[PDB]
């Protein structure tokens, strides 16, 4: 199974409080960046798992609008920036023995380096700018590998 583990965009600096952080105009042109680009990649994705923080889920808006994703996502508590790995990494699990081919996570740091190393044995938590994206292979054993990452600054 194909995981796309994605960082939200470049979020504002101030709000009410930090859930409720809006995405920047930059931090939307970015997500669009890279959803154009998945797009060009062929990729095709069944299932899109999203943190409930108000700029994981404008970074799913403005990649939806780029990228042909399915009707609804599933909004997992655990996917905050300070989720259990173990529970997203099960939750994974779980998808690739159904059978679903493919899924976009998009989440927050630290956890979305953190879920690299928990599910790619041997390699240590990469760094994540916003709106970068990693790709890893799933396996039913629950063992992955580390593909490639991409960046905003690297398609510029
Ligand atoms: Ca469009």
């Amino acid at each position: 199974m194909q995981v796309f583990i994605m960082r939200h965009g470049d979020a504002a600096l101030d709000a009410a409080s930090d859930s409720v952080r809006p995405l920047t105009t930059n931090g939307c042109d970015e997500s669009r960046l890279m959803a154009n680009w998945l797009k060009g990649q062929k990729v095709e994705i069944e299932r899109v798992l999203v943190s409930p923080f108000l700029r994981a889920e404008q970074t799913l808006e403005e990649v939806g609008d780029c990228l042909n994703l399915p009707s609804s996502a599933e909004v997992l508590p655990e996917l905050t920036p300070c989720g259990d790995v173990g529970l997203v990494s099960a939750y994974l699990q779980a998808l690739t023995n159904e059978g679903v081919a493919s899924v976009l996570v998009i989440s927050h740091l630290p956890l979305v380096g953190y879920l690299v190393a928990e599910l790619c044995p041997g390699e240590t938590p990469p760094m994540f700018t916003t709106s970068a994206i990693a790709s890893v292979t799933l396996d039913e054993s629950g063992n992955g590998t580390f593909n490639w990452q991409m960046s905003p600054c690297n398609l510029k």
